[PDB]
């Protein structure tokens, strides 16, 4: 939510509808990867997707666990905003607790 | 109350997006498909709004198995968080009712 | 979210403007409060309503915090698919760390 | 940066939202007085998307105040979580670039 920790939620930057592909799934979760590592050490990466047939929890966003909050702050000041697939960048945090059991709603 | 052929998905679709008929179309089709992986799925309702004339039940999901041991497996899978932005909750329906309508 | 806790989140029911008005706030804290108190005791609730023109966190939801997460799940069982003011109600669980620090989010 | 009298807030508005005049028009004024809690405004802009011609800043709130010390007052004022779903994200711009549409 709005209390700030150390996983960055991203936004309207994918449909569930993208994530099918795996090759495209991949290049993704890479791309992502990289541009965050700028801004600190990622220690994860969820990026929910379509499970046979099933919009699951989170699909649509990408999770990011930085090691610190710092990090992830750096994180958003540098990417809210940014265009990815011509859509606009929003974030947000996830509660780490949330995260680890994969309660992305 | 104990189990029955029919399972009634609750906080998984709102009255708003039964409004459009192709979206309608494309709920029933996607419902049809999730619960046919527990068993034949034998009928289903999902009653659309009226605005200004009751609709009962508009807002749950009915679905009729051919056997109880589905229904009971549809539960299980189906009920929780397996979903994006819901917790699903679910009862066993009175078949009769159902074939009425007398939905509650 | 969809991990179960103490705290109800009841939605669909109340718009920001319809909070506006004092008497008709008491009276919609009150409904929620006894009609939740069929189910367990009911520790405190939380209707987000607009201050100083801002449609703050939470506005739209309301959020009943319970003594165990059992009466919160029987309440859920209870109210979920009812119609209040002519709207279906939806219902979800609310993290007690978000609860009590108000990212209602 | 430092502080300049010409704020930038992020995660406030989505293009989808700038779509249509009434709920474009809505959306200045709502940020306009939210804005003027702090200082009188100057002038806003937010940019208003046109699909497949690029809008540069399209997705972001630019507010002009009359002085810094009211646009220091804004950026604590509105940077964080005092909204309903949204974390708030801010930056001073500079002022000439502002006036010449020179957004990032
Ligand atoms: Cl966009
Ligand atoms: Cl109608
Ligand atoms: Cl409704
Ligand atoms: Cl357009
Ligand atoms: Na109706
Ligand atoms: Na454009």
């Amino acid at each position: 939510g709005g209390h700030p920790t150390e996983v960055l939620c991203l936004m309207n930057m994918v449909l569930p509808e993208e994530l099918l592909d795996d090759e495209e799934y991949e290049e993704i979760v890479e791309d992502v990867r990289d541009e965050c590592s700028k801004y600190g050490l990622v220690k994860s990466i969820e990026i929910p997707r379509p499970v046979d047939g099933v919009e699951v929890p989170g699909c649509g966003k990408i999770f990011v666990e930085f090691t610190s909050v710092f990090d992830c702050q750096k994180a958003m000041q540098g990417l809210t905003g940014r265009k990815f697939a011509n859509r606009v960048v929003v974030t947000k945090y996830c509660d780490p607790d949330s995260y680890h059991r994969r309660d992305f709603w």
